[PDB]
């Protein structure tokens, strides 16, 4: 039915919004509501400006907690396991930057974020840092070697896919590659023979394995990459 608006919408960093109540309850508290990646979070605050803590629970039982700083300059979005204390992920966002920290210690860092949503991206992994760009569509981290560019894409849902392009002026030495989304594996081909598989693991590591001289089967064992140089060597 027709009704009084009992909340105001407040703008936060990273195009987030929070609804805060116009008046306080008997405990002196203002009600807060926000929708974050399709989950409605709710909380109460002793401030009237939109700052405070909101909580929600995902379908898989994980606990979500959003902390909005007093001056509205920063937001922290934590996801915990159903125990409410084992941290799965933490994303901290301000005007112009954001950092996502994973359970395994790796981070995605976004800086210089522009009015169109684009910016610089860095993925801090064990042993090395991958850099690239953020757009409103996705994050792309690149490694380059000669005329080859390897591109690791991360979708807005966190899904990883990889692609390779080679501007080599010689057809015979040009690298091409195909991605297998079921195995998160990139297979590189040169001169009509598969040469190596780059496996992007669930542990945020990469492994490399060579094919035999005929391109018909993998040989040896997969080697875990620990250095950026090893990725560049794979692209030679
Ligand atoms: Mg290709």
């Amino acid at each position: 039915g027709s009704h009084m608006k009992n909340s105001v919408s407040v703008d936060l960093p990273g195009s987030m919004k929070v609804l805060v109540s116009k008046s306080s309850n008997a405990d002196g508290k203002y009600d807060l509501i926000a929708t974050v990646d399709a989950l409605e979070l709710s909380g109460t605050s002793d401030k009237n400006n939109g700052s405070g803590v909101l909580e929600g629970v995902k379908a898989d039982a994980s606990k979500v907690k959003l902390t909005i700083s007093d001056d509205l300059g920063q937001t922290t979005l934590e996801v915990f396991k159903s125990d409410g204390s084992t941290l799965v992920s933490k994303k901290v966002t301000s005007n112009g930057s954001s950092t996502e920290e994973r359970a395994d210690g790796t981070r995605l860092e976004y800086t210089g974020i522009k009015s169109d949503g684009s910016g610089k991206a860095k993925e801090v992994l064990k042993g090395y840092v991958l850099e690239g760009t953020l757009t409103a569509e996705k994050t792309t981290l690149v490694v380059k070697e000669g005329t080859v560019t390897l591109s690791k894409n991360i979708s807005k849902s966190g899904e990883v896919s990889v692609e390779l392009n080679d501007t080599d002026s010689s057809a015979a030495t040009k690298k091409t590659a195909a991605w297998n989304s079921g195995t998160s594996t990139l297979t590189i081909t040169v001169n009509s023979k598969k040469t190596k598989d780059l496996v992007f693991t669930s542990s945020n590591t990469i492994t490399v394995q060579q094919y035999d001289s005929n391109g018909t089967s993998l040989e040896g064992s997969a080697v875990e990459i620990t250095k950026l140089d090893e990725i560049k060597n794979a692209l030679k």
